[PDB]
């Protein structure tokens, strides 16, 4: 089974996820596993003086969103939805949706906040956009034991990972926070194989 | 593979429609169906003088929920949410959620409203329940072609079925809505059988 | 204006929040305040073994609701939405709605839950049902300057306060949490008084 | 009270709801009524190319929305969710989030679909984002009667006025669609006036 990690991601934080989560990923044999980011649509000056991180992940196209058999999204909140950037770039599979391209192919999302208001909300709008194109939506429930902990601040749902950056976007992704998105990609590849061989 | 239909209904729209999705699912060679309704809240004299309908399905026990490789949940909406039915039903499968009993089973929902409106609220915000107990989400997106049709008053969202049961409870599901419910339950069947034999 | 808090709570974790919230709104002149609960739907002698709290608060009837200018609800979370005590009651809304009773009356939320995770769908899956009564739904963004505050376990949301019961119920609401509480029982009142007076 | 319309729109059906909206608006004495669109993302050459309409609406700058005392938000769906061109120009608010520019202000919105679905999804998942700043969210209920009429194909949501554009986008809002949209502008209208003077 072929597995996308398709993330956007301004500075870093859903990147750093993004990695774990292909690194859960990776642990299914037979899961074929590639990590790619969506375009940056900011100007390449606005974004540099705004402190902006370079990624080295390729960039994806739209179609090739059809190649693969699980494509695990991540995005950073913008007041509880998904980025402009991750909007603009999933508004461009009108394609696949008319060739029904994506359908029934399993899809589950991952997120990062501030300070953790909006990380449910932007999951779970982006599950809709998900369902247009009639895809498997995976939530990771609470098979991660992470989720029971509440002695320390800590990104993570039953709806998928995610990391709290701080207000200033200085803290990094904790170990619990980068376990549970680890497992998101494990359960999600492990499902693909399942389904797909 | 086995898929249990759970619903509530009060005046028999959801009803008829989940035993179009159990038609649907019974088409799949494999496919053990099994239809259920959750116990009624309402005082039985209230409900017999609402003009509450008697049905066949045998009640459901929260527990035997666990017995099912797929669970297909109809509820009429209630203000844009499930039903109180639906969810005192719900808030009774905590032992499940312990257990993890319904982790990585298949879970679909489909709905009925008055006039239209909130019936993808009730959906999709069952989904979030759903979601806690880590249940794979099934959504229909546009495989139906009913969805495609304008020239008439038609249920039905890429989200799953849905009837318009008239503002005073008159219509009946109509061909287009139960085509579209039974292509649901034979989709989610069809997956039970492709990962639980 | 009259503000009617009205809350649902086994454990009093939402109690406790409901008592800050009416704290809040009194401090409004002009604002008359009321808390009372829902019913409680299971039998008695279930809810005391499971060691559910008795609760001084008188008993709502849906009825009511219809004198107040704002009603600000509270309820724990059951895997992502109000409790089906909560959904019940407003099952039983259906005659206020339909002679408009409830039409551009001011609406709030407050939530609860063991661990964090459903606190954000809990509240705006419960604007839905308010929305369909034509109130007007209050968030409160983030004025509550404890929303930025990352260095600590706490509840709260620009949707609208929350607390943190902890997975075995032993944790109470923290000062910040209950500050928080207080300024969305603040808010919501003054807003009362300058849309009724 | 100052009234803003603020809208996109592709191919005319927004546009079309959004002077509805600002008729109705214009209604209540002491409101003062502006209609702008955010900027087109798309490159002009595939936006024309694509059969995109020319608006003589004037596009606004994410700055000017803080002068306003209501903001009624018009958006098509995509998948679901809003068109990335209202996501793109709200991820630029966050400077008048960081001042609370918003804060307290009356928001509401509007929606388009080809064929229904998504039409509540795009509504709710904007009113997250509008929470976010702290924005009072007014939804339009059952206040409108064409709400009740399920005789014809009808778009309109107690959440907020929506018009079906059909599968090829042949279909122009209809009288009972234009109708819910002046209902909304007139109420939020109202409320301003009431709020601001
Ligand atoms: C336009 C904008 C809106 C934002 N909205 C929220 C928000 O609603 N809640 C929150 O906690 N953080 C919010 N933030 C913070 C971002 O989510 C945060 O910087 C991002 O998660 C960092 O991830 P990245 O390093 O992968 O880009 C917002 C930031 C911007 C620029
Ligand atoms: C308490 C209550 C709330 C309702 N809310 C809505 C609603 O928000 N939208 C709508 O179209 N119909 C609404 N209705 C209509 C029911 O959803 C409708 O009667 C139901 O779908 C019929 O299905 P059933 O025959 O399976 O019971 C409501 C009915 C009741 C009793
Ligand atoms: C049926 C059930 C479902 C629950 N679902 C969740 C949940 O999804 N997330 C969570 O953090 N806690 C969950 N809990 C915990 C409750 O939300 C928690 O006990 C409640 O907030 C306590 O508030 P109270 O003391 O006012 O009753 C659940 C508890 C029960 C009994
Ligand atoms: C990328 C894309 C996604 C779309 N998704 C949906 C959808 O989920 N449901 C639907 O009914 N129409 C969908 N459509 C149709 C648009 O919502 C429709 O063309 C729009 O409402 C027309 O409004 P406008 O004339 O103001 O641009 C989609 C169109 C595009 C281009």
């Amino acid at each position: 089974a072929k597995v996308l990690v398709l993330y956007y991601s301004m500075y870093g934080h859903i990147e750093t996820m993004a990695r774990a989560v292909a690194e859960g990923a990776s642990k299914v044999d037979g899961a074929e596993v590639v990590v790619k980011r969506v375009p940056e649509t900011m100007p390449p000056q606005l974004f540099e003086k705004a402190g902006g991180k370079t990624q080295t992940a390729p960039v994806a196209t739209p179609q090739e969103l059809a190649d693969y058999d699980a494509i695990i999204f991540g995005t950073p909140t913008r007041f509880g939805n998904m980025s402009g950037q991750m909007r603009t770039f999933l508004d461009q599979t009108g394609g696949l949706w008319a060739s029904g391209a994506l359908y029934g192919k399993l899809a589950s999302v991952f997120s990062s906040t501030g300070t953790g208001g909006g990380q449910e909300q932007t999951i779970t709008s982006t599950w809709t956009t998900l369902a247009h194109h009639g895809m498997v939506i995976v939530p990771i429930g609470y098979a991660a034991q992470e989720l029971f902990d509440v002695s320390q601040v800590r990104g993570g749902t039953p709806y998928g990972a995610t990391t709290i950056a701080g207000g200033d976007g200085s803290r990094q992704p904790s170990q619990e926070e980068l376990s549970i998105a680890r497992y998101q990609g494990e359960y999600v590849a492990g499902l693909a194989v399942k389904l797909n061989g």
